[PDB]
């Protein structure tokens, strides 16, 4: 039985709702697909965005709903907790290939019941075969794009699922309420009778009104047969849901209910990852304050917030076996940014900011993906509270640096007001809340694979120079950025032609004024975010090449490549130890290695910003991996940095390669700070791991806080921490049953260690355990 993350004296209601999420195993759910398909079978020939809205209305009107045990807030996608909602309208093929294996696959298992297997193949697969967004993307990708993907230079994401990766304008819905949108859309439809977007949004807002009423009627009915206390609670919920079916919220309790019901409707619409929450402490604090005045009771508001936190852990997204290699362990992305700056450039930390960290001490779940915005104005007490929470060892909260992120957005034309208000989509995809359509994880780009292709290409050139390799790598980066742009633009178009999101778009400036969905470019800011992965390995490898081959003349390029092709076996076993141990590695504050990373990623960034997306926006670079450093590593043979074939790439994005940082965590910060971190407007990612003993006591928190202030001044964009010992992680591999509660930080998200495939577990284990 489990000894990880045991909670002492937790709130009983919070702990009961938490436990209920995990009582039964995860099942695939076809309920959304079935309803979606029913609607679509009646709307042939209508505008896609109307078909979408009517299908979403049909889902909202007919989905089975319940109010689960102890809940203070209504709203769940599904009655059975943590269901994998299938989207055959995006891709009906992959589930067929895995129909008998998804229950026992290596990552992200789900039960596909026998009844549902037959239902899917009889009622859903024949309709969606040849009719899905995936079919369009298969047909549209050109030949060189496809060849780059078979050469495993880059992956394209969301070809088989909703787009997501967007923060709605929650402050707008919180101040207006549902009926306000119904009425303005009425007037918009009148003033522009040919605009389908307005009609689509009208339908969904109406169905959201009705969906509130469904829950209200259910609460009331349930109250009749409920214990003396629960009856009053269910009556309170009914009255709340009747009110919020139309009216703007007045209390914190109501704001949380409107906030999560909006999230539920958004999930029915797009069924995607990273419909993140933005600056929740900023836009809920006025409601928390207003409730305090008026005598609402901090203990009740605490429980309602705890309900909300548990709600975010009922959502897990279903994906294919190959997709689960890149995005393993349910990175759901209900990401919250805390603190930061206000419109005046003053600290935005407020009393709710502290509460939202403290409640997490009871939750210890992967969601919400809490994040603290750092700057020089952070109150010390809040900084120490952040450190105390990270020390719990779940990986949450992560940090974002206002010092980098604000100017980075200013770089791309974001106004000062909007850039000061940034928050985070998903893992590390910094974004402008309620104003951005960023395609924040549209593609993964394997920089080490490109270097490998270049070394093999030049392997027989006896006259090759080191500068020749560099130019070749830069030329291949140019070539492949061009292709990943063309492929991302196809996926971009796929979502526009198959899956506009009219409801969500209502809450994205400036879709309502422009009359356009986000998929048509209605958002104020339009990006497409492509991730450069493997740069620690790239600079480590090219440093060896430069030194071993061209300055020391130990081998020739051809002889070295022979050793790589041989996977350092046989007569090369000692060469491997030599390239690893006898040459400076990235992450040790050695300018000579580090500058290779600086210059090559700068070339990647500056190439991406030459390209437009199909919405008139700009491509932007990120440097993050999720769990893709495993599959992207598997696609690369041995490299001059000492990787054996198929070995992982450096985790996270900006992290040193596992085990290569020998000079402590501050030398890591110094390496990372040499990168031009203003370029990764799409987000970058630094994983550090601390030995738990090194953070204990008041002394540990003080060292920890000082470290985060050094991180801040060094203008590193993001950092996050694992706090677990090697012994605990090895024990969790050997006796998973003792550690079913154990959370570990992968890359921009936390996941249950025992549910991570061994290759990810082994990455996390091999990361250096630092001391302060
Ligand atoms: O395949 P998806 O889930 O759409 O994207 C992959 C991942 O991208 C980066 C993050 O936002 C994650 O939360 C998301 O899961």
């Amino acid at each position: 039985k489990n000894i990880a993350n045991l909670v002492f004296n937790g709130n009983p209601r919070i702990q009961l709702m938490k436990d209920n999420l995990f009582k039964e195993e995860r099942q695939i759910s076809l309920e959304r697909a079935l309803l979606y398909t029913e609607s679509y079978q009646q709307t042939e020939g209508e505008p896609v965005i109307i078909r979408r809205a009517k299908a979403i209305q049909h889902i909202l009107e007919n989905v089975q709903i319940s109010i689960r045990e102890g809940e203070l807030l209504a709203g769940n996608r599904t009655v059975r907790p943590r269901s994998g909602i299938l989207s055959p309208e995006m891709d009906p093929y992959w589930i067929v290939k895995e129909i008998d294996t998804i229950a026992t696959r290596p990552q992200d298992q789900f039960v596909f019941t026998e009844a549902d297997k037959k239902i899917y193949m009889e009622k859903l697969y024949p309709y969606w075969e040849g009719r899905s967004m995936k079919d369009f993307i298969n047909a549209q990708l050109t030949d060189d794009v496809q060849q780059a993907m078979t050469d495993e230079v880059f992956k394209l994401n969301q070809t088989d699922k909703g787009q997501g990766h967007i923060i709605m304008d929650f402050p707008a819905i919180l101040e207006h309420g549902v009926q306000y949108y119904i009425d303005i859309l009425s007037d918009k439809i009148t003033e522009q009778p040919d605009n389908h977007f307005f009609k689509a949004g009208y339908l969904i807002c109406q169905a959201m009104k009705d969906h509130f009423i469904r829950y209200a009627d259910l609460a009331q009915e349930m109250s009749l047969t409920a214990d003396a206390c629960r009856r009053q609670e269910l009556e309170r919920i009914a009255q709340m849901c009747y009110k919020l079916s139309q009216e703007k919220p007045d209390s914190f309790y109501e704001a949380l209910q409107l906030l999560w019901m909006t999230s539920i409707v958004a999930q029915y619409e797009s069924n995607a990852s990273s419909l993140s929450l933005g600056r929740t402490d900023q836009y809920l604090y006025p409601f928390y304050k207003a409730s305090l005045e008026a005598g609402e009771s901090e203990a009740f508001m605490y429980e309602a917030l705890g309900d909300f936190y548990i709600k975010t852990n009922d959502v897990v997204l279903l994906r294919s076996q190959s997709s689960a290699k890149c995005f393993a362990g349910f990175p759901t992305g209900y990401t919250i940014a805390l603190g930061g700056l206000d419109e005046y450039g003053h600290t935005a930390v407020n009393p709710l900011s502290y509460i939202m960290l403290d409640i997490y001490h009871e939750i210890l779940l992967p969601q919400p993906n809490l994040s603290v915005r750092m700057n020089e104005l952070i109150p010390r007490r809040f900084l120490l509270k952040t450190c105390e929470t990270i020390r719990l060892g779940t990986g949450i909260p992560q940090l974002f640096n206002d010092e980098v992120c604000v100017p980075a957005f200013l770089s791309k034309g974001v106004s000062l007001d909007d850039a000061r208000d940034y928050a985070t989509v998903g893992c590390v995809e910094t974004s402008i809340p309620g104003r951005t359509y960023g395609l924040h994880d549209i593609a993964l780009f394997n920089l080490l694979r490109i270097m490998e292709l270049s070394l093999y290409d030049l392997r027989y050139q006896t006259q090759v120079t080191y500068q020749d390799i560099w130019k070749d790598i830069e030329a291949k980066i140019d070539y492949y950025v061009n292709l990943v742009v063309k492929g991302s633009n196809i996926v971009d178009l796929g979502h526009r032609h198959y899956a506009p999101t009219p409801f969500l778009s209502l809450l994205i400036a400036d879709c309502l004024k422009n009359g356009k969905d986000v998929t048509e470019g209605g958002a104020r800011y339009n990006f497409s975010g492509v991730q450069g992965i493997g740069q620690a390995n790239l600079s480590d490898s090219m440093y060896v090449v430069q030194k071993l081959v061209f300055e020391q003349h130990e081998m020739t390029l051809a002889e070295l490549v022979d050793a790589l092709e041989a996977n350092y076996e046989g007569k090369y076993v000692n060469l491997q130890k030599h390239v690893i141990q006898d040459f400076d590695k990235y992450g040790n504050d050695n300018d000579d290695v580090d500058d290779i990373a600086v210059k090559l990623f700068r070339h990647y960034a500056k190439e991406l910003e030459k390209y437009e997306n199909v919405r008139g926006g700009r491509f932007i670079p990120g440097a993050y991996t999720v769990s893709a450093h495993i599959p992207l590593g598997e696609a690369v043979g041995a490299t001059p940095d000492g990787r054996k074939a198929k070995e992982q790439l450096a985790d996270g994005g900006l992290s040193p390669m596992v085990g290569r940082d020998h000079l402590g965590p501050t030398a890591v910060l110094k390496s990372v700070s040499k990168l031009d971190n203003y370029l990764t407007v799409n987000g970058s990612l630094l994983n550090v791991k601390f030995q738990p003993n090194t953070l204990k006591g008041i002394e540990g928190l003080t060292k920890f806080a000082d470290f985060l202030m050094a991180y801040t001044k060094l203008k590193i964009q993001h950092i996050q921490f694992n706090v677990q010992s090697k012994a605990t992680l090895l024990d969790a591999q050997k006796h998973p049953e003792k550690y079913t509660g154990l959370l570990v930080r992968v890359a921009g998200y936390s996941a249950f260690f025992v549910d991570l495939n061994k290759q990810i577990q082994d990455d996390i284990i091999a990361r250096v355990e630092h001391q302060l």
